[PDB]
């Protein structure tokens, strides 16, 4: 139940040791959020990250005392408009977005907000990653990240969750960003999810989900059939199939008995959804009524390490999410050193 | 999870004993379907129904003997084109659909098909219910039912599934029929699911699911917020709320902590979905990877007793589905004693 | 005139290779008008008919109708035929990513229309004729799903209007609700080829409610259809957009639109939508004083034709003669 | 030809009840060869008094080149020099001043024979008009619709008669509406029915489709609904649809295959789903059937005005003018009621 | 002249009301042009200004600009104001079914634009003026979300063109991209009532690129807007569709369109889309010889105006004078 | 002054061509304001006017107006012109697949607007000026159908605002309801070349209600129009999306958007739709205190301009002076 998460913690430790013992600097814009602070007590004990809290230092240190969490007494607290880099950060956002309606006045007002300040910190290398969204809706938390840090080349911003089963994990995407991805977008989501599965030493086997089995009819069935064709043309080395129903996808015996002509054998471990209603409802329902741990969402497709929590998260969910944000920050920091 | 199903079995028996010992006559158009026949061995042993098989008697009896299946030697096997009521049934389908493109030629050709013949048997009272779809896709199996038996007044054809948890069940709909139901259709689906929950002695508490919490924004959030408003005016005695995410819906602690203004307290036990992708994927994923039994889909909104299996069903799934079809057939047969 | 030469043309083909008559399967084994027509067709050695149905029910109808020549016609019940499960597997193989698994294939192959289409596809018959008792959409769907269209073809119905110096070809009278400019050009090329098979020069008009207006909508569409077809067959006279009397009357064309590329009157009329084609051929047939034969299904890989359900017995006879000709043509193409 | 001779006799019969005066029919195409040749017959048969529009010199020159003596004293009116010209300009302006027609536009339009003819009819200086022999239908019909307009709940629609051996068939709308709605197809049907009743015949109406009683999305559903709407407005008539064209006209096909239908004995009024189907059908029947087809006749408009098909023969013009004369006489009676 | 009369009504209003001046909050406490304008406005007893920001950095800007009269001005930092958490709760109460929970409400209320809107909404200020340093959309959204539109109202920007003998009103210059006919009628009525407050008879033109054409698109929309508005205020001259020179020039209208119901020239011009209204007032402002004041936000429940970010120091002075007038009018309405 | 310099260049062009004056045909031979304008224009040796109409009714209007220099003006009645039937054949030749047969061609060619257009097309006149009496759409349609656009040209109206230090050019003020980004760039290039003919460097702003936002709709379209135009004339300053005051005021541009490629103020303003351009130039003309001349039709193969029907007499004089300049320029390009 816990095995995949403690293997992640152990990989964070191996990465820290291979780099002087340094921990990733993870900035939290919600410096007074009760669940973030309670989670950070566990995370600092486990040497997962060096946290940076954003807010008015007096009020963050007020909240830490009311919650009685001494292990954070040293933790750095930064008030955005008083940080020495504020004016350079204002200038950078203006430079990036002056033809997207951000003049100096808009940049100045946005950079005062902790979410924008956290995103620019990560973009500029003043932090290695960020974790936000514990106290506000996903759209408002993710917009600063997409506008500031942006997507890498050909990337698509997309949320991913792991369902931690007994044999294996299953990856679900896109659980957070795209309302109704096109066939081309679902293929790119599949490739992004696939390289994450490969990072963990697993063979990705991809199903494009629908309410139909290999019907190819207009609408969602046709879209997910074409998504699988596009993804296969970009990664012909992977098993990728669709359109198919969700039990057809995960159960190898159903697949073999009913659709043995299919190219997907042994059950899918990457499930790509046709719309945001389906992915968002599915991972949340599994999390609540299944008997498996679900971790995420993790934001993929973006140039730097940045993750948005689901606002319904528990304290333990934040701990799990920061562990994988630390792993992502370490990976990206090593890419930026080659 | 065996308790909710064994209680249904005992209610089928109590209904039979309260009516002369009659068992409900359930017709199965797929007379040679391996899983249907294996299921019927258990269903006859458990005195759930009088099964009627459709097909060529020697091909059906050959399959029963090749599978070594007892208790089916007395079972009625009917070939549609040789049944005495065939031409009357042709006459009736023409009468019903002559301005929908069904002349006598079309009616004769359709009525030779077991799925069409089974539906007319139920419509005309020659059977008390039917169960189909073990060997063909849902759209093709459900179309004869909707075209022949049709919806009751203001009903909407809609599939419903039960998730049987340890302390409660959850109802999911519409898992099979409507691709993208309107706000008005999602209210009617909720009302149909609510009356099913009440038949089992439980108070229904209804959530209109979205990827959003009380955002009411254009698109799905607005549709599901409005669907809850319509349903509240139609059943002002019930807790009905939306738009909300799936974990907000089922977890009473999340709702109270984050949205205490909501009218839904104590957790939803009826989940109404915004489109068929989300509902169909969700119940199949829960069934495969959750550790709870999922029964259904059950076709609601139709004038007579008729259910379509998921073609991915197991034999035990068919046994479970027929138990509840028997209950529906007994209930409708007793309403028709007015 | 035109029909008797076609009948002789079937006999000419039979003698030339094998001596065998084309095997034509009729899925509607109990259809009264089909059975009455087959009395004439067997007497004239047009085809070896294969009827689909329950043998005893088909034999009751033949006896009840008192038709003597059908005493030993072959009658086949789909589910009992030795090739039934082979046909089921083939349909699954063809359509498994179009929603047809083995369960769907078994259910469909028990239906005579599907079984007839597969018999022809597999070479167990040389052609089929259906649609005497059901609507065209339901009769043609199994053919298109099983046999399919040839490379770059478009399924399209074609009718012949038989005047005294002339025949006119009308298309597409049955399939496409609202064909695009590209589709109307392809329909034109398919019709032009049938006309050439009968030794006639095809002269094609893309019909509209307009004369060379080129305005948005149907006029622009039919103007472009003629341009596309001209680029694909630069050797033919093809013109549009033009009205129907402009198209067929060489005098109106010369007097009012001498700049047009179509002179001497069109004998191939391509229609802009299915309302116009379907109503027009049926009205000419009923109230005109010319015989109309067809519709004939063009663009498909094997020989298969769907009757209009309003057909007379004599209309079935005419349709089967040309189905036999198509079957012989395709069957001889399929050796080389 | 029986049906045409009976119409000719009713024009004379109507003339006898009013002093012997003939309807004044204006022809804007004063130099059109086929119009002039047709008028020689029409003046001979006392169908109408024609009024030609143009330059008197060019019109009388053309009459002389074709050697048609019976037209050497027909009235010729040049729009811009006629005494009512400035009055006509003011009227078109008064009618269309919030439809983009000012005094400048009205002066320019009224100088054109088609507009001048339409206004002559609108103002009672003529009893009817016939145009469209030399220009496309759209340009000929637009001045009529803009000047005279539709009567209340009316719809502009062209109608043709197929004169069979023992009935006529009415086809509509063969000229105006590209793609009428179900509601418009109902109104076209009612307009055609009242014309059929004028000739002493019972109207039996079919809404044509490529389908028989399918009711499927698109044209089948539209023509099924057109029949329902029209039936509610004239519950005394047989009106049915959707149905195919041979189903509609052949009583034996209808009785054999669709005995539940409300249309028995065959339709004599065929209402078409779009302009492609109606325009092609009447032209093809006219060219290749062996029945006479007369029209199109413009229905739904407040005064008598018809537009010929530009492909017309001289005898077609003669046939069309006879029924325009009848229409002109009918409207002149109502305008005294 | 029109401006001295507005100032002078603010003064009469302040008189007879204890000497009280309207409390106007400016969220942009460090904005150079806002501070420079306030030197003139407090000097002239127009308003008691409240500046939002970090007090220490606002006084820093005031000293750099050498404005000694602003030393005693009230400066409020949103997050430390005693009512801050009360304001958070109010926004949550208003917008909890529009996606604003306590977390969102608390984050938004820390922003000066949101804090100013709530101050006005709760009666802690009598009006607000924003938008000198950020785009109009970002400045107006908090006002629309917090204060909202009154019943049947439409949010719409309005400008006055102050000519020598008269003023012209233009709307909607800021809010609606492409108003419907119904919205353009409601905009006309809102502007008409403002003109009546200044003692003038409103004469309304619905502007288009066409004169009385009524053709599909913009001509039909503006013809219909005038018909709708005429039915709601039949006592007023309201006409359209018409071009802009037809609208303002009584001689052109009389010479070319004497049938029109608009005589004596329009003084209210309602535009068909935001491109036309926004470009028009700015171009007249830059190259004409007339003063243009505004835009003024109409249709909202309390006094709140958004500057054009291109404003001069005089523009801000002009705008605040009329915001003060609006604030005083509203405060009396809320006194019954 | 700008107009007086134009008149002098007409004379300088005339002197260099043997003293010949351009032949300008006016289809509105009886239009009061045209006739009064021609009194000034013939006195100023601007053009040789040709009036269309009935020679008797035209001379009847001239004498009643008392215009002595018009005594020997050429007056042409289209149906009586010796080239009439040649012109009918030419219009038929051009448009026979656009719905114009010989009958339509005869009827249209009898209309002065069509006849005036064909005279210019065939070289029987050097230019035409119409639209004093009728709406712009009806006046411009014959020109576009007969003369047409030069290759890749776009028909577009242009107006000059004659300011004190400079002029501003506005387009497209008359033709395109809602030009695409690609069309807006082409309008910019045409306007740029006219400004260069007057010896001035064009600086182009793509106008919007937004400043450099690039948001969907008009902002994105005008940002993209500027990008396309820059790639076609990399030597010019061309920028967008921007508001109208940002565009014309160099101090606003430098203070608020110094990253912009446009410095020193735009003198060419390209509008996003016809509502904005048409209302703007008419409002500036009526309530600004600067003269506005035009509209002038650009993008067409020959010299032809449509007046605004609301024009004054002095406006027609101004318009004809520049039509004369265009006619003279075009005649030496056609001597290649």
């Amino acid at each position: 139940s816990k095995v995949f998460i403690r293997s992640a913690i152990n990989r964070v430790h191996q990465n820290s040791a291979a780099n002087g013992g340094e921990l990733p600097r993870i900035v939290f814009p919600e410096g007074t959020s009760t669940k973030v602070l309670k989670a950070l007590a566990t995370l600092v004990e486990e040497k997962i990250c060096q946290p940076i809290l954003l807010g008015y230092p007096e009020r963050v240190k007020e909240k830490i005392k009311a919650l009685d969490i001494p292990l954070l007494n040293d933790v750095s607290i930064v008030h955005p408009s008083s940080h020495p880099k504020y004016f350079s950060f204002v200038e950078k956002l203006y430079s990036l977005r002056q033809r997207k309606g951000i003049n100096l006045g808009e940049a100045e007002r946005l950079m005062a907000d902790p979410n924008y300040f956290a995103a620019m910190m990560v973009n500029q290398g003043e932090a290695d990653g960020m974790v936000s969204g514990s106290s506000i809706n996903y759209a408002d938390a993710v917009r600063p990240i997409l506008q500031t840090i942006g997507v890498y080349k050909e990337g698509i911003p997309a949320g991913l969750n792991f369902v931690l089963l007994e044999d294996k994990f299953l990856v679900l995407a896109d659980t957070t960003v795209n309302l109704n991805p096109t066939a081309e977008q679902c293929a790119q989501i599949a490739l992004q999810a696939a390289k994450i599965v490969e990072y963990f030493g697993i063979e990705p086997r991809v199903a494009m989900l629908s309410y139909s089995n290999f019907s190819g009819a207009e609408g969602t069935p046709r879209k997910m059939k074409k998504a699988a064709e596009i993804a296969r043309s970009l990664r012909p080395d992977l098993m990728i199939e669709g359109d198919m129903q969700a039990d057809t996808a995960v159960n190898p015996e159903i697949m073999e008995r009913l659709f043995p002509f299919s190219g997907l054998k042994g059950g899918a471990n990457v499930l790509v959804f046709p719309n945001l209603e389906s992915s968002n409802i599915a991972y949340k329902l599994i999390q609540q009524i299944g008997k498996a741990e679900v971790i995420g969402p993790f934001l993929t497709g973006v140039r730097r390490s940045a993750n948005v929590l689901q606002r319904t998260t528990t304290v333990d969910g934040i701990v799990n999410s920061v562990v994988f944000t630390a792993l992502e920050a370490q990976y990206i920091k090593e890419v930026l050193k080659s």
